[PDB]
Formats: C-alpha cells, structure tokens, sequence
C-alpha cells in the first residue's frame, strides 16, 4: 500500500 512511493503490495 505504498501507493505511489513504492512498495506496491504494501
């Protein structure tokens, strides 16, 4: 769930 940042699983 890091959305735009990275971490897209996340």
């Amino acid at each position: 769930x890091x959305a735009s940042l990275x971490x897209a699983s996340l």
